[PDB]
């Protein structure tokens, strides 16, 4: 009877299900985070974790913040933790770490898949609009023409978004990727999403029909607020930016990949520096906007301000909400628009360190969901997600619309929009 950090403790699935209530019980999922999330990546039939269990992929066990990720996860070491992955060979790694980290409590549970995953009585959980946010594994197989699930369609397209930065695309992309600047979308006068016209003309441009499966993704490049244009860094928050504005437009299937262009290269998968002309395609499709339900404007959001079943989501960061910086190099004014519901962002407004994780996929939904309703955002309410002008607001927009949020929009102005009228209301400073 000693503790051995590399022999671990088999926990029975008679076991498991009896604690699947229990407060001190932490149970870890060590598959990737689209497996999570309910993507069948083994051909398992039921996809998605154990009710109540946590992501914890074992790909982060070369993070050297690990520690810090489990701890502010408040996996705490009192805790008793139960590992599971597709085999409990996946879990061998996780196991050891913990106890070498001071966790005393760890256990491998061995029958996830086939026999938990097998049986409907055993419960199980996942992201309900999943198969909008896919893995590389997902891509490779659609650009190969392989069969892949959570796909009928017989047209595609994959899009390198970026901002004002062809070296972006041009210093390595998905093969067969093309790349769209962000100023296809918007205007550089609004930073709003532009007109009907425009924006059928740019997508026909660029190959793109309404019944075209699009698949969107970005390089994060370490932006630097010190630079002129940051936001040209930021390659997958302006990915997100454009799947809000191609569903808002009418691509009837847009598919973002979880993580972006990390995500395609940390599977190892092949990388092309080719520039792909474009392929265009001469007509839409559909009228546009087929979903103007997604876009508030800010006549909209002045209502949503007074209603009660309604509220505006400031998806910014702390310096910018209690008006210590603006946040970019082109906004003057600082401060906040008075009504809103704050959900901190991140560290500036070209990280979103509070919806992601250390490889830039989408925190664990849970998470995401728990702090949110903290705060009074809830799915019942009409959301309008904002930041500055709107790139964050999109993808805190997008993580509600992958959890089958039925009233969520982005408010396109932001703190933009709403400063640029003097006669606006604002508030500054600690609330
Ligand atoms: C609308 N542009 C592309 C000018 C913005 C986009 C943006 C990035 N993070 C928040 N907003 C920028 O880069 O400042
Ligand atoms: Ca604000
Ligand atoms: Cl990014
Ligand atoms: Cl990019
Ligand atoms: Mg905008
Ligand atoms: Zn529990």
């Amino acid at each position: 009877k000693h503790k051995n950090m590399y022999d671990h403790t088999e926990i029975t699935t008679d076991s498991l299900l009896a604690l699947l209530g229990s407060e001190k019980v932490k149970i870890i999922d060590v598959r990737s985070a689209d497996a999570y999330n309910g993507w069948r990546m083994r051909g398992e039939v039921r996809g998605g974790h154990i009710k109540g269990a946590k992501s914890l992929p074992a790909k982060w066990l070369t993070d050297p913040e690990w520690l810090n990720i489990v701890r502010f996860k408040q996996i705490r070491p009192e805790d008793a933790i139960v590992l599971y992955g597709y085999t409990p060979e996946e879990c061998e790694q996780t196991a050891t770490r913990f106890k070498e980290n001071g966790y005393n409590n760890v256990s491998v549970f061995h029958r996830f898949h086939p026999d938990w995953t097998g049986n409907d009585a055993f419960p199980m959980d996942r992201l309900e609009q999943y198969n909008r946010l896919v893995p590389a594994e997902w891509v490779n197989g659609l650009i190969s023409g392989e069969e892949i699930p959570e796909y009928d369609n017989d047209t595609f397209i994959v899009c390198h978004a970026h901002y004002r930065n062809r070296d972006a695309y041009l210093s390595g992309h998905i093969p067969g990727a093309t790349d769209m600047d962000t100023l296809a979308l918007e205007s550089p006068e609004t930073w709003n999403r532009r007109t009907p016209e425009e924006l059928k003309k740019a997508l026909e441009e660029h190959g793109i029909t309404a019944s075209t499966t699009v698949v969107l993704y970005g390089k994060f490049m370490h932006p630097d607020n010190a630079d002129e244009f940051p936001g040209s860094a930021a390659g997958h928050i302006g990915a997100i930016r454009l799947a809000f504005i191609m569903m808002y437009a009418g691509v009837e299937d847009v598919r973002v990949l979880n993580g972006g262009y990390q995500s395609w290269t940390d599977a190892g998968f092949a990388i092309s520096k080719d520039d792909v002309p474009k392929t265009t395609v001469p007509e839409f499709g559909a009228p546009i906007p087929s979903r103007p339900e997604f876009a508030v404007d800010i006549d909209e959001a002045k209502e949503m301000l007074q209603s009660e079943d309604s509220d505006l989501v400031a998806v910014r960061s702390y310096p910018e909400y209690i008006g210590e910086v603006s946040g970019y190099n082109y906004i003057k004014k600082k401060g906040r628009i008075p009504g809103a519901i704050f959900a901190e962002a991140g560290s500036d407004a070209y990280h979103m360190e509070n919806y992601r994780n250390h490889d830039h996929t989408t925190r664990e939904y849970h998470e995401i969901e728990d702090i949110w309703a903290k705060s009074g955002i809830i799915p019942k309410k009409h959301l309008a997600f904002y930041c500055g002008t709107g790139w964050r607001g999109s993808e805190a927009w997008f993580n509600a619309l992958l959890m089958g949020w039925p009233r969520v929009s982005v408010y396109d102005g932001g703190w933009f929009e709403w400063s640029n009228d003097p006669e606006n209301p604002y508030e500054t400073g600690v609330p």
